[PDB]
């Protein structure tokens, strides 16, 4: 027999799927599975992460004991690893490796020199007041541009500095900063209390200028093209020139650039002039101390974990030394690790067939969209036909020749590592656009849509059970990887993705009538998810609730994904009745497939963190919140007005479905 690909060993026979699909398919696991002490989240995704984490660790070791010549990626990976595991050597170095970079700050006599200092440090992986990256020009996908984004704060979001939901965390933050300073400088936390309070005051002024997560994902409000000269006039009070130079570039590197949040930029520059440089200096020390804390003493690592792990996320203990060594190798040389990973651990063909199926189902479904004009449908079909798919792994691999690794210098390795990756990013500006480039490693258990290249990408490691099983009946696969594929396609059509044409440029390809109706359906979905509270959070003050306006894009993805996966499945039967397996109809197994890939739970603190900063809906809602808008769900499970999940046909949302 062909296995069904649906796990039934964790079913909750007493949670009716009409009332609670998520609980029906996943209940026993939700009620019994203990989250490991070194984690805040466990489930499907973590299960595959862990498997891949071991394999990589083997590969680092199998590259380490290899006796490779100094100068090879085999050498860099091995010794960078060993940099980290020699806990003993790191311990005896104490707080000394922090000395030079910190003296960079302490030696700055005024605001001009502190901007220079900060540049240097940001180049070496330290956070600043402004985040910097290089992406394509929203209005011309044939050129790269530098983007400036809001930063400067030490908590997950701007909302931690005002909203009561986060007051406990906000109360504990100063205590922590003071503790860290005491470990770096000596004395006790009490001595460093004025320092902490001044730092928290400043971040709070910074948080005030920050756009929230809803406003922040508007592609339109986020596109603010400026010339370098306008940057200087508009945000006077900060030395752009010496800052940019220290980052490693020129008022010649790019004359145009993109400012994601103009009014933030202006308030940052202003506060740079008006606030005392010694306040700014304390803020800088804290940017550095935090950025460097995982590379130092046991005592600085533990205290960093107490706040950034236990208080923000509920995680109980530190990850074992070797887990953390693997992250280091991943952040700095992910592409090299990825080269070895795919020769060792990789049905690229059978994924291509599903992608094609989903693309065809989307094509058919857009063709019959009754709520919009023939006009915009056609344009919507043009976009979909310009889709590009990337499966498994990259064609080109990143060059690491400019990177030197010392087995007895972890700190140095980290610095050099962020500098080289930063230097590679800026060199992008001088050439044309890399369209063979990937933005995740093949060992990453996730997937993405890139608007600017109009492409969907699927790293090798997502092409595994429960998403994809080459041995299984296809229903589980359409419900898993099929829907994932649907979700990435749908991103190109969500409330923001739809603003980009097939060439990756911000253009309106709609009429106003079609925009209005589209906004109507968007509003209805926003309003639905605003009313959702995670079941593990029902008695919390508020209660906490899903941010319907933040999660919208993701929710459109999810709804398009699964509906169109169902359609594609029906079409693959060619008119034959779907095989019945393990008691379940073909359609029912697709929904169980969708439900089982969302098998995930989190500690209360991490769930609240996510409600704030994660544009994905909580898993229970990605499951239950999607299906109640899908008519096939009501057919599959005989759902009536008496069932919890029931929505009146008139209140169901239908967008690309
Ligand atoms: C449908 C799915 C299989 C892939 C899908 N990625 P996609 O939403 O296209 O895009 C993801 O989120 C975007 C906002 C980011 O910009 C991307 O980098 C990417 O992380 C997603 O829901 N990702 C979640 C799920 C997830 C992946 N790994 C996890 C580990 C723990 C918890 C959840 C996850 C996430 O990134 O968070
Ligand atoms: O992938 C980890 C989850 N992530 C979602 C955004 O992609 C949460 C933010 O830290
Ligand atoms: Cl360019
Ligand atoms: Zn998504």
């Amino acid at each position: 027999a062909i296995p069904s690909g649906i796990d039934l060993s964790h079913i909750d026979a007493d949670a009716r799927p009409q009332d609670d699909l998520f609980g029906h398919v996943n209940g026993r696991w939700l009620a019994e599975h203990e989250i490991p002490a070194d984690r805040a989240t466990d489930g499907a995704f973590r299960s595959l992460f862990d498997r891949a984490e071991t394999q990589v660790r083997d590969l680092i070791i199998q590259a380490s004991q290899a006796g490779a010549a100094v100068g090879t990626d085999a050498q860099r990976i091995g010794d960078l690893y060993a940099s980290f595991l020699d806990e003993e050597a790191v311990e005896r170095a104490g707080v000394q490796p922090l000395h030079d970079e910190l003296a960079t700050i302490d030696s700055a006599a005024d605001a001009t020199e502190l901007a220079a200092a900060l540049g240097t440090l940001q180049r070496a992986g330290v956070g600043g007041g402004i985040g910097v990256y290089v992406d394509t020009d929203s209005k011309d996908s044939t050129r790269y541009l530098v983007h400036f984004t809001q930063s400067g704060i030490g908590l997950p979001d701007e909302s931690y500095y005002r909203d009561e939901q986060h007051a406990a965390v906000l109360a504990a933050y100063p205590g922590h900063i003071a503790r860290m300073f005491g470990l770096v400088y000596g004395g006790e936390s009490r001595d460093h209390a004025k320092t902490a309070d001044r730092i928290v005051a400043l971040e709070t002024k910074l948080a005030d200028a920050h756009w929230d997560v809803v406003k922040r994902r508007d592609a339109d409000l986020g596109y603010n093209l400026r010339t370098f000269a306008q940057l200087q006039t508009e945000g006077a009070g900060f030395d752009w020139v010496s800052w940019v130079t220290a980052l490693g570039s020129a008022p010649d590197a790019m004359t145009e650039l993109v400012v994601r949040q103009p009014d933030y930029l202006v308030t940052f520059a202003s506060l740079w002039a008006s606030v005392n440089v010694e306040d700014w200096k304390c803020w800088a020390r804290w940017r550095l101390i935090r950025a460097r804390a995982p590379w130092l003493t046991r005592a600085l690592v533990a205290e960093d974990f107490e706040f950034y792990g236990r208080t923000l996320t509920g995680a109980q203990q530190l990850r074992d030394r070797w887990k953390r060594g693997v992250s280091l190798v991943e952040n700095l040389m992910g592409d090299a690790v990825g080269k070895l990973y795919v020769q060792r651990h990789f049905a690229k063909s059978r994924i291509d067939t599903l992608v094609d199926n989903l693309q065809e189902a989307y094509r058919i479904s857009i063709s019959e969209l009754d709520w919009m004009t023939p006009q915009t449908r056609q344009r919507a079909l043009a976009k979909l036909n310009k889709f590009t798919a990337k499966v498994g792994y990259p064609i080109k691999w990143r060059d690491y020749s400019k990177l030197a690794i010392d087995r007895d210098d972890l700190y140095g390795n980290v610095q050099r590592g962020y500098a080289v990756n930063h230097d590679r990013e800026l060199a992008k500006l001088f050439g044309p656009v890399d369209r063979d480039e990937w933005f995740m490693t093949p060992q990453t258990v996730n997937a993405y849509y890139n608007p600017g290249m109009n492409e969907i990408v699927f790293p090798a490691a997502i092409l595994q059970p429960p998403f994809f099983d080459p041995q299984a009946d296809e229903a589980a696969n359409y419900g898993g990887i099929g829907a994932v594929i649907g979700h990435e396609i749908g991103h190109g059509f969500d409330d923001q993705g739809a603003k980009y044409d097939g060439d990756g440029n911000l253009v309106d390809w709609w009429t106003d009538d079609d925009r209005t109706e589209f906004a109507a359906r968007t509003k209805a979905l926003i309003e639905q998810y605003h009313a959702y509270t995670p079941r593990d959070l029902v008695d919390h003050p508020g209660p906490p609730h899903v941010q319907g306006a933040f999660t919208i894009g993701e929710n459109i993805g999810d709804l398009g994904g699964l509906s169109i996966a169902l359609l594609a499945y029906q079409l693959s039967l060619n008119g034959n009745p779907a095989p019945v397996i393990d008691g379940l109809t073909g359609m029912q197994r697709v929904f169980f497939g969708w439900a089982q890939i969302w098998r995930t739970k989190s500690r209360a603190a991490e769930a609240i963190r996510r409600l704030a900063v994660d544009p994905h809906s909580p898993p229970e809602f990605r499951c239950n919140g999607v299906v109640r808008n899908v008519d096939a769900f009501y057919q599959a499970f005989d759902v009536t007005e008496d069932d919890a999940l029931f929505l009146d046909p008139q209140r169901r949302v239908r967008i690309w479905n």
